[PDB]
């Protein structure tokens, strides 16, 4: 048993879930935005798959959202950075008079722990396999992931 990804088509299968039918979705991939553009008008929604590309395997999945007039919204579950990142480059393929503003919100996950665990298990890890006498990649990996969700 082992997990971790952004999930990925399972996207369209949790909306799916919901009702709402199979959605078009969209994409910056390798910088290139794959969204457009009537098609978010009458679903109301996108979603995006962000910062995937040749190498980057997963991504980062925000929401785009249509609002009343020319309102256009951007949902990233953080809220300030992240999606105001992707405000001039998403913003760009929505109609002339469009105005995309980024929701204020504040972050699910609470992004700071990586920041410790760079700190906390990175030099861990320079505490272990370099140097010594030391355990595999794969054990080192498997210590760290243990360690990572322990403390929380």
């Amino acid at each position: 048993v082992e997990g971790v990804e952004l999930t990925q088509e399972g996207m369209h299968a949790i909306f799916a879930r919901m009702g709402y039918g199979d959605i078009t979705s969209g994409s910056i991939y390798n910088g290139v935005p794959t969204i457009d553009t009537g098609a978010l008008n009458r679903q109301g929604f996108m979603p995006v798959l962000t910062g995937v590309g040749p190498h980057r395997d997963s991504g980062h999945w925000i929401m785009l959202i249509k609002g009343p007039g020319n309102q256009y919204y951007l949902f990233d579950p953080l809220g300030k950075t992240s999606g105001e990142g992707y405000q001039n480059i998403l913003a760009a393929q929505l109609p002339m008079g469009s105005t995309l503003s980024v929701i204020p919100n504040g972050s699910g996950l609470n992004m700071g722990l990586c920041g410790y665990w760079v700190a906390s298990a990175g030099l861990r890890a320079h505490q272990a396999l370099n140097q010594h006498n030391p355990p595999t990649l794969l054990n080192v990996g498997q210590t760290i992931t243990n360690e990572m969700r322990n403390e929380l």
